[PDB]
């Protein structure tokens, strides 16, 4: 950490205007005499005073920005302390900031211009040298001088020499001197597109980018960053035709920093952060959910229960005293073939605010997960994102998981768990987020399990990765005569067109827009009664068998449950309520 | 969207003719006088007037075309309103509307003009950019000055400095300023014929286009598209001779767009269609069809009944509550050997009017489905269709299914079910329409499965797979004497070398004839009776095994069926039928 407040107060009361005028103290004077509640900054005006700050007012704009206003305000307070009598603090507006432009966007509009670009990078190359002045010896027997090359000009990037001696006037044989040439160390690397903004199966494309000076060694391959720079045009065959007058475009570096990748959060309207703030009022609220999640379909209250609960999650707190607790919920639909289960997980994709519905088997090599994949094109390799990383942040809808790749298999259980998956490819090591909820369907490798033989052997899924779903619905389809007429009529309804009356008991848009709320501003703490009863749940159930896994979900789902409840506190009822599908779920097991 | 309601009447009311009189307001004086019904346009007035109207004509024509004309109407009662009295609609006729022509027949007479070529995108280079205009500076200390080249005249494709500095006069050393050079986005990708023009096993042809500026990346590899521009000739290694004096042909791009595949219907004489509605009413209709399916054979009555509705097929309804409802209806043959499946197949496959009879096993890349294949030649990669991609929109009789590729069996399911082919390769990702109806044969393993092992694990097909049949006829073959007898018969009579007694009983041509308009036209809306007999068969064959997915194939054969009788209703004796069949196969697997 440095101090950018004395900078920032520095620029403001020494920067020099077109007329030696100190440009900001005049600004700052008309914001007091006229009440103003912001002072507009100019970022070519800071570049040019303080590079440090300028990019620490591009990559740290969040933090760094409320800084500055403070020190702007202490600072105004000085000048004038019947300031704070009309104004309770002040705004800095930095305009002129580069545009921040989506790699695969680039336009010659931008050719020329400062800009920045987020990716990764998937290459570096060493550190080399640059000749930004030479001295060339002008080898004749009558000559033998030497002298700085570009003269009153930088060399270019092309390598040129002198026709003519300018000591001597006479052409000849130039031998270039490296004792008395200037170097500046150089270095290129390759960026990609950030792996969430590529559609499946897609290449990312690519960008050439120059690092010199200090940016050499900012960063290395698999690496997340922030690039700003100038793009120009290039080409490998300099000065010479080719192909055409075609340009590879790359950017010249000026700052690179890693940076971490950054959800963007849906928009809460005030008015609908009441509506929904009424629902939760609402004492049905927790039922109308469960039934508002999948109404064409009949029953199965429990188990649209779990994946209600899925969707809210648990508290999902990283920190140090015990590193990652994860809260997202994962829960697993084993069952008999054509009992709806490939069915319910695309019904809830409709619902889907934030997810993918895909199944156990892909076309492409990232599949559920991720993985580096060779472009014949560019002949270098890339990070491509799966499902779990594509839904970062959201929901996952696996179908068929039964027929996941060997890749994904490998990298599966470090996704559900450590919520991340490590890529190690060429010199590329990288780690996604994989900070998503998963609800898959999975089908025994024969077909009906039913047979009293266990339900797990009978799934094509290791049992290291069953105790990672918190929640596991063993479905059999018995018939009874009432209910297969009642499946029946259901189907029968739905298959007739419209008319149908299987609408939501709650709005599904109404709903997403509940349940993004509920994870972004309720944050249920445990209660004491919940502790109680829960444990004395896990002594019993244990006096049964089950594992402290198992307790590890029972805590999750309390939270959820809370969650929909809003309070935000954890209470009896709700680890009762959670307690109470566990069971049911445990029973169920036994078929 | 964008209204071209209001440029089309500006076109009309301000183009400029060639004696800057308004050619448009005089020819539709003359069409009110004259009470004509069709106004002329020509293409390039439009296209001269607003690029954006023309390439909407030229992309989406169906849909455009009336709107103009609705507005040509409005625009003409307006001038007289009388002209509604004599005239009901008006017609607008494009005359110079680039040809479309089908890429592997482009010609020498081609070259210069603008046409348009539909193909599938497989390969798009990253944006780069190209001069149009440079600036050039005299490396020379008498001159050093600059200077933009091609005077008058836009820098060439191959990039030319001149020998003579045209503001010194003294040759010299050319040093190119980017900084003063106009650049304009620049993008090559590569186009191949569309999957379904291509014979089996053949490669698709190629052809290389150019994007510039708003045209770049308007689509990615895999996607289905229209171009239109005018093709040139041009040699990868310019001015110089290579091997000889010929060259290669690309497009330069002027309007790009996504397209999705339009299948052509059969052409209904509205005698034939007259015809139609006399056979429906006829009395046997049902029995008639199937004796007519293939007479070469005798019996088989559900089997021919089975096919029947194959082709006929069911509702098939893509709608957003349920999102995409199949009513293409697939049938299974499984049989000991030497049954009579093989030759059935390729009975029905000679009434084939939109089919392909294949077998299970294929010596192309493709096979059933679809793939991607290296060209060496070209180098690059390109999709191949397979039976079901080639057949879409129609019928593909697969013969002995039972061997087939493991590529097959993997993406097939996706194709029976969602009706699609999604292939992942290099840097495409392409989803071809696989809406095809199957009609397949299968052996079992070894032989003669009789035995009382359950028939399916005695046939090589995961039982996945054929859940995925409406029908699937088991078969064995018992004496019988008599019926030993009559096979004898048959195929030695099917020996004599004209006209065997038995032949379609309804006439064939008119049958596909017949088939089709049912397709198009018939949409049965199922039925207050057909609902309760169905629900109550349901629950009745599941009181001894069933699944729901024999309810969605129920309702299926049921529509089928009616849509024989092209009512459109289903009825109580619908369902009866359709059961009475889905009995008779069930009954079939005691065997
Ligand atoms: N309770 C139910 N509510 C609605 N539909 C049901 C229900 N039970 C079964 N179905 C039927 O099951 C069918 C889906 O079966 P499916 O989920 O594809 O089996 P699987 O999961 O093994 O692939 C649907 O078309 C649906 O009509
Ligand atoms: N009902 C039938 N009508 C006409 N021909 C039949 C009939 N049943 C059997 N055949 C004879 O069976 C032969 C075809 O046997 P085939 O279908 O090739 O056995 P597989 O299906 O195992 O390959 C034909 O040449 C045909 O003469
Ligand atoms: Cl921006
Ligand atoms: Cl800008
Ligand atoms: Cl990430
Ligand atoms: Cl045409
Ligand atoms: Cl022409
Ligand atoms: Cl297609
Ligand atoms: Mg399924
Ligand atoms: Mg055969
Ligand atoms: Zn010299
Ligand atoms: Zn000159």
């Amino acid at each position: 950490q440095i101090d950018y407040r004395d900078v920032f107060i520095e620029f403001l009361t020494t920067f020099k205007g077109n007329n030696n005028q100190n440009k900001y103290i005049e600004r700052i004077n008309e914001l007091v005499a006229y009440r103003k509640k912001s002072l507009i900054i100019e970022f070519s005006d800071v570049l040019s005073f303080n590079e440090n700050l300028a990019y620490e007012i591009i990559n740290n704009t969040k933090i760094i920005l409320p800084i500055l206003e403070g020190a702007l305000y202490d600072h105004i307070l000085q000048l004038d302390p019947t300031y704070q009598r009309d104004i309770e603090k002040v705004h800095v507006r930095i305009v002129g900031i580069p545009r921040v432009i989506e790699l695969r966007k680039i336009r010659s509009t931008d050719i020329g211009k400062l800009i920045t670009i987020d990716g990764i990078l998937v290459k570096v190359t060493p550190v080399k040298e640059r000749i930004y002045k030479a001295t060339y010896k002008h080898i004749h027997p009558d000559c033998m001088q030497e002298f700085e090359w570009p003269e009153d000009e930088e060399m270019p990037e092309v390598l040129e020499m002198p026709t003519i001696c300018p000591k001597c006037g006479k052409p000849g044989q130039f031998r270039l001197i490296p004792e008395k040439t200037k170097l500046i160390d150089w270095q290129k690397a390759v960026i990609q597109e950030r792996p969430e903004e590529v559609p499946s199966g897609q290449l990312p494309r690519q960008l050439e980018i120059i690092l010199e000076d200090d940016l050499v060694d900012s960063a290395r391959p698999g690496d997340r960053v922030k690039v700003t720079g100038i793009l120009d045009i290039k080409q490998d065959s300099p000065v010479k035709r080719g192909s055409r007058a075609v340009f590879d475009i790359y950017m010249k570096v000026s700052s690179i920093e890693v940076s971490q990748k950054v959800l963007q959060e849906l928009e809460i309207s005030p008015e609908e952060e009441q509506i929904i703030k009424e629902l939760a009022k609402r004492k049905d609220i927790v039922d109308a959910i469960v039934d508002s999640i999948a109404p064409a379909i009949y029953g199965y209250k429990e188990v649209k229960k779990g994946i209600a609960l899925a969707l809210f999650g648990g508290v999902s707190r990283k920190l140090p005293d015990g590193t990652r607790l994860r809260g997202d919920i994962h829960v697993l639909l084993v069952g008999d073939p054509g009992v709806a289960k490939s069915q319910i997980l695309r019904y809830v994709a409709n619902l889907a605010p934030r997810a993918i519905y895909t199944s156990g088997k892909s076309s492409s090599a990232a599949g559920l997960t991720a993985a580096a994949v060779r472009d014949e094109f560019t002949g270098g390799w890339v990070l491509e994102a799966g499902a779990l990383v594509l839904a970062d942040g959201g929901y996952a809808l696996i179908d068929e998981l039964d027929k996941m790749s060997d890749r994904d298999r490998s990298v599966i259980h470090e996704a559900l768990e450590q919520q991340t998956i490590s890529i190690s490819k060429a010199g590329i090591t990288a780690t996604l987020n994989a900070r998503t909820t998963v609800i898959a369907a999975a089908n025994p490798k024969q077909g009906r399990f039913n047979r009293m033989k266990n339900p797990f052997e009978q799934i094509d899924l290791p049992p290291t990765l069953l105790s990672r779903f918190d929640l596991i619905f063993v479905l059999i389809d018995e018939p009874d005569d009432k209910i297969d007429s009642e499946v029946a009529r259901h189907i029968l309804r739905v298959r007739r067109g419209e008319s149908e009356v299987v609408a939501p008991k709650i709005p599904h848009e109404i709903l997403r827009k509940y349940i993004a709320y509920a994870r972004k501003n309720i944050h249920p703490v445990i209660s004491e009664e919940a502790m109680e009863e829960i444990e004395k749940y896990y002594v019993r159930m244990r006096k049964s068998p089950i594992t402290a896994r198992q307790l590890e979900a029972l805590i999750r789902l309390s939270e959820a449950h809370a969650r929909m409840r809003l309070s935000p506190i954890v209470t009896r009822e709700d680890a009762r309520e959670a307690i109470k599908l566990m069971e049911y779920t445990l029973k169920q097991i036994a078929m």
